[PDB]
């Protein structure tokens, strides 16, 4: 019986929510995505919301709105996903690695601060795992610089920083791929609060197609989600608090639990919060524990557990090892060849949860 790290929580309402659009007839971009829009800004408290086919699209166009390119620098910490160093590169722009906490794994004001030259043009943030990264000091940044922020909120729907929800203002890119906690297979949407921007992200989504009848203004992708997808999202994000609970719910297990164990799930940040708890990572080092990552993570998988990686930072992979050579980041590397993360998902049972428990004390 493998019990992966994650499962969709799919029931009644994705599929009665799918057989609607399939009988109306209009299953691409329509009516589905502009209350997926709607339901995002209500959502967050922010006033504009973009509907796209994933997160990386968002990525992508939202610096691509920005004018960013040959010459320009972009900051990220490189522990994330590759793709927004993907996105950095693939525009013609350089990617400014840069560490994160030790324990929180989230890009600190000082590391970033350091990167600032006069070619940086956009700082992006990662609210880690579910918990969000210092808000107020990177926007500060942001302003003081005069350099636009543009939030990674993958992991974060259902996160909140000081009493207010991730993307209520600023600029937000959440996603809906299948293991993030609404889903719709694939897919994503960028929150933003300024209208000329998202007058282009919408323009860049879809061919760069626009009135002066639509006809292309400036070049663009074709990264729109189809009202298929998009109805699936919506009832997902229908259940929201509901599927956050039961994540939260087994967060403090695995909390509770890891006291008797000797792995180090990451650290809370210290400002005030809402954790959507995304990711249960802990950390494994070979001397504390007796076993290395990889050891745990093919032990766990002898026992029909699964568990999975976020991240083997950006920095260490080919592409990036040989165009960047000489770039140390301690704490990013320090974690990237120690976390991993345990099954969490919304349906995950006690016999599931448990199961895994009397795997660690095995291993441990
Ligand atoms: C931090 C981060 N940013 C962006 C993306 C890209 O999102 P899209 O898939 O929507 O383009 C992911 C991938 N998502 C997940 C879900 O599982 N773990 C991952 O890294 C991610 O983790």
């Amino acid at each position: 019986d493998f019990l992966p790290f994650s499962r969709p929580a799919m029931g009644a309402e994705e599929l009665a929510a799918v057989k609607t659009v399939l009988d109306s007839g209009w299953i691409t971009t329509g009516p589905k995505n502009q209350e997926l829009e709607a339901a995002f800004c209500r959502l967050t408290g922010n006033q504009y919301a973009v509907a796209v086919s994933s997160a990386t699209a968002g990525m992508h166009i939202a610096l691509m709105a920005l004018g960013i390119g040959e010459g320009d620098e972009v900051i990220t910490p490189s522990m994330t996903w590759v793709s927004t160093l993907n996105m950095i590169v693939l525009l013609g722009a350089n990617p400014v690695m840069v560490d994160v906490d030790r324990d929180t794994l989230m890009v600190t004001p000082e590391h970033i601060e350091a990167a600032i030259t006069p070619q940086t043009k956009a700082i992006i943030p990662v609210h880690y795992a579910g918990a969000p990264a210092d808000l107020d000091a990177i926007y500060a940044l942001g302003e003081r610089y005069g350099i636009p922020v543009i939030e990674d909120a993958a992991h974060a729907t259902g996160t909140s920083y000081k009493g207010r929800h991730i993307g209520a203002r600023g600029t937000a890119i959440f996603s809906f791929h299948a293991i993030k906690n609404i889903t719709c297979a694939e897919g994503g949407i960028v929150v933003t609060d300024n209208p000329q921007f998202a007058d282009k992200l919408r323009s860049l989504k879809f061919h760069g197609l626009g009135v002066d009848q639509a006809e292309v203004l400036a070049p663009g992708y074709k990264y729109n989600l189809p009202d298929l997808n998009a109805a699936i999202a919506l009832a997902q994000l229908q259940k929201l608090d509901a599927l956050n609970a039961r994540r939260a719910a087994i967060a403090a297990q695995y909390h509770q639990a890891m006291a008797d164990l000797p792995f180090q799930p990451l650290s809370l940040p210290s400002w005030e919060h809402i954790h959507a708890w995304h990711l249960f990572i802990i950390r494994v080092d070979e001397a504390r524990c007796g076993i290395t990552r990889d050891a745990l993570m093919a032990s766990l998988k002898t026992k029909g557990i699964g568990t999975g990686l976020h991240f083997r930072a950006a920095h260490t992979q080919k592409y990036y090892r040989e165009r960047f050579p000489t770039l140390t980041l301690p704490d990013t590397e320090w974690n990237s060849e120690r976390i991993c993360s345990l099954p969490l998902f919304p349906d995950m049972t006690e016999s599931d949860f448990d199961r895994v428990i009397t795997a660690l004390h095995q291993i441990a």
